């Protein structure tokens, strides 16, 4: 809401054009902005970034003037770590549609990023973090009631919603009772909780399956984010 503006955060979206010049997503604790750098730092994916932003009734893109970088992770150079960060970017993206992002949005992003290049399970910090940002964007799975009849404590699949269905309602077996216990937790708990209690990776492929059809269904701008979901 002014002509010139300075902005901080996190490069989630990059791409060159072959002119020459960097259009960019950032998550800031403000929210997202998209931006341009016609042709310091050179704005690269998943770096924390300051920069300096002109808009005027003539752009509709920001135009970047200035750009320093603030703080990089390295360790996202590591194939599997870039493939969950890029993971936790795109879906960043598509949840929340901007302004709607607050500082408590970015923080949580930025620990996301954070767990994901320095811990020794990436894809427990990637499924902990998803839920914990579809709770502060407002889009929370119901867990406490069955999809479909609405009694209490449901422990089945939800095949159609990625929520959860009673005994009465349900075709398929109940969850294990750690992914049970997790879909239920995890949106309340804290971050740091759910990462020293993580769910055997054999029992993940039904979270991540619950997860998409969840997101599928209850926000509209994914088909990226699906095609990196393992
Ligand atoms: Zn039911």
């Amino acid at each position: 809401r002014s002509r010139t503006a300075n902005r901080s955060g996190i490069v989630i979206r990059r791409r060159v054009t072959p002119a020459g010049d960097i259009i960019v997503t950032l998550l800031t604790p403000q929210g997202k902005l998209k931006a341009i750098a016609r042709g310091s730092s050179s704005l690269n994916l998943f770096h924390h970034v300051g920069v300096q932003v002109y808009q005027g009734p003539h752009n509709d893109l920001a135009s970047v003037k200035q750009a320093v970088l603030e703080g990089a992770l390295p360790t996202l150079a590591e194939p599997e770590r870039y493939a969950f960060a890029h993971l936790m970017a795109e879906f960043a993206d598509a949840l929340f549609q901007e302004g709607e992002f607050s500082e408590q949005a970015f923080d949580l992003f930025a620990a996301s990023l954070r767990g994901v290049a320095h811990q020794p399970d990436p894809e427990w910090v990637a499924l902990v973090m998803s839920y914990k940002l579809l709770g502060l964007a407002g889009v929370i799975p119901q867990t406490a009631r069955c999809a479909r009849c609405g009694a209490p404590d449901p422990e089945h699949p939800d095949p159609l919603g990625g929520q959860l269905l009673c005994s009465k309602c349900a075709a398929l077996p109940p969850y294990p009772p750690a992914v049970l216990d997790f879909l239920r937790h995890a949106v309340r708990r804290t971050v740091r909780a759910s990462f020293e209690q993580p769910v055997p990776s054999a029992d993940r492929p039904a979270l991540w399956r619950a997860l998409e059809k969840f997101v599928t269904v209850q926000v509209g701008g994914v088909h990226s984010w699906r095609q990196l979901v393992p």
